[PDB]
């Protein structure tokens, strides 16, 4: 019923937090310097807590029961195995929060005796005790954004709840294989985390075109993790148990569910008792899978209850998109309210009220949207994009405060064909790499389910294999996309696109001077910056393949 209960103890930081940069070397232009970027910190943790703390009223119906039955049948078609202790240790990222038991990721990844022995006792404890709640640590996330004076004030920090390192390894042993198969088995094409950008585009276009008169909407649940009830979480376990799993995993899964996922005591960085959770914990292995499947179920039952006609959905955690047959604007608005009302009954209230959309380009799925531009031959070419405000804000921050994993490399790769990646991010970072003389240096970034290491000097081949040769020749972007990029640059206080184009020439010229891979980067990545474009022929792209 109540998402959380608090003792009064504060949510404390573990290190001194920085909220603003001393200098922003991206939003600077000879005579115009700005710094509108910020990082969330502990100071806003109490605000967040108040936002996410409320009573959940949940009431199901025949629509829900029916859909859940279908999903459990689908789940019985899956088989999963226990992960080996070694396999689980090997899946532990390099710098994940150390344990309070005398070891860190380093020791787990190398299987040191202390870590291994501890994990074995934890796992054993899961098999014996299925009741005792596992303590969790709660902390405020430090994420970078750009002030948006019109939409509102600075965002409050997100809260992150997670168990000790030893428990996190045991989660993988029991549910990792499941997290890799279950969502697709029960959702099929609707499971969003299975598509590369080109496929996501193909999916959205295909969904929009199959309707005689399309209408779509992206649902946004207000504090989704906070809306999922204990009932929802136990139901998720029955869905897992529907699978074909070894008795030992079933035991651990039930324990993990009753002692962790369902809820439990939270402590701050100081060890003080902070409160009690009765909703989704943000830092557990099953959060992405649990949210996705629970959102799909509620969403599918909602569509039926509301009478949504021929719905095709795409789910990405708590982000949901529905494309169906339009019934006329009047009827579509009535159907959406009905949908929203049902979602609310299922305890999945909306943040921003949903509204019908009749232009595919304006529908945001998994944070992105489809747009179009012209290829070298002049034909239409579709690609995935998104609002660049946050992505660039973080690129600026990561320019000054160098982090272990870079978000900018990831955005460049995932959004290579976008005009904001080509004219801003690429021009900026290649200029910064040559300034520091670190072009061939490998960097780490994230696409989820991993951290990848790559050299900027290999970007052109990576981009061709991922998006094709057209990624270097798109032109004539839509007025909606150009406007959005321009708005983003204004809010950031960065120079306009035409200025980046001036700079791109010098970057391109410098790269070509260095010859080698750098020269390729210059000719391919900046062919847009010159009037007399070069040829551009296939590269040794046919020598790689990605997982994410």
């Amino acid at each position: 019923s109540m998402s959380y209960s608090w003792t009064g103890a504060l949510i404390t930081p573990c290190s001194p937090e920085e909220e603003k940069l001393p200098i922003n070397p991206l939003s600077n232009s000879l005579l115009r310097y700005h710094n509108k970027v910020y990082c969330t910190t502990s100071k806003s943790a109490s605000l967040r807590a108040k936002k996410v703390t409320f009573d959940r009223m949940q009431v199901l119906d025949a629509y829900y029961d029916s859909v859940l039955k279908d999903i459990k049948l689908a789940a019985s078609k899956v088989s999963a195995r226990l992960l080996t202790l070694e396999e689980a240790c090997q899946l532990t990222p390099p710098h994940s929060a150390r344990s309070k038991y005398g070891f860190g990721a380093k020791e787990v990844r190398s299987l040191s005796g202390r870590a291994v022995n501890h994990i074995k006792s934890v796992w054993k404890d899961l098999l014996e005790d299925s009741q005792t709640p596992i303590p969790t640590t709660i902390m405020a996330k430090n994420e970078v954004f750009c002030v948006d004076p019109t939409k509102g004030g600075k965002k409050a920090a997100r809260l992150i709840v997670y168990p000790d390192l030893g428990v996190r390894v045991c989660e993988k042993m029991a549910l990792y294989d499941v997290t890799q198969k279950l969502p697709q088995a029960v959702m099929g094409a609707s499971y969003g985390f299975q598509y590369s950008p080109a496929q996501r585009v193909e999916f959205l276009l295909k969904a929009w075109a199959e309707k005689k008169d399309p209408m779509g909407f992206s649902y946004d649940t207000r504090c989704f993790d906070s809306t999922v009830t204990e009932r929802d979480i136990r139901t998720e376990e029955s869905i897992y148990q529907a699978c074909s799993l070894p008795e030992e995993a079933r035991t651990a899964i039930h324990s993990l569910t009753e002692r962790l996922y369902v809820g439990g005591p939270m402590f701050n960085s100081k060890g003080q008792s902070c409160g009690y959770r009765r909703c989704r914990a943000s830092g557990v292995l099953t959060t992405s899978m649990g949210n996705t499947i629970t959102c799909y179920v509620k969403a599918l039952a909602a569509c039926k209850a509301a009478g949504i006609v021929a719905p095709t959905m795409l789910v990405c955690g708590d982000d949901l998109v529905v494309i169906s047959e339009s019934q006329g604007t009047e009827e579509d608005e009535r159907n959406l309210r009905a949908f929203t009302e049902a979602m609310t009954r299922y305890s999945a209230p909306p943040g921003d009220p949903p509204r019908p959309e009749y232009d595919l380009e304006l529908i945001t799925s998994c944070s992105s949207n489809v747009s179009v531009a012209l290829g070298p031959q002049g034909r239409r070419r579709y690609y995935l994009t998104r609002d660049p405000t946050t992505p660039i804000a973080r690129a600026a921050w990561e320019t000054v405060r160098h982090s272990p994993v870079n978000s900018w490399l990831g955005n460049i790769i995932q959004y290579a064909p976008t005009i904001w990646v080509r004219m801003v991010l690429m021009t900026h970072f290649f200029s910064i790499l040559m300034a520091q003389d670190t072009l061939d240096q490998n960097l780490n970034f994230e696409m989820y389910g991993s951290v990848y290491s790559v050299s900027p000097l290999d970007l052109p081949a990576i981009i061709e294999r991922l998006h094709g040769l057209d990624a270097f020749s798109l032109h004539t972007y839509t007025p909606h996309e150009l406007t959005r990029v321009a708005s983003a640059l204004r809010k950031l206080g960065a120079p306009p696109l035409r200025a980046w184009k001036s700079r791109a020439r010098a970057v391109r010229a410098s790269l070509i001077s260095r010859g080698g891979r750098a020269a390729v980067c210059g000719r391919y990545l900046f062919n847009w910056a010159v009037k007399t474009k070069l040829k551009l022929t296939p590269l040794p792209e046919a020598r790689l393949l990605d997982l994410s």
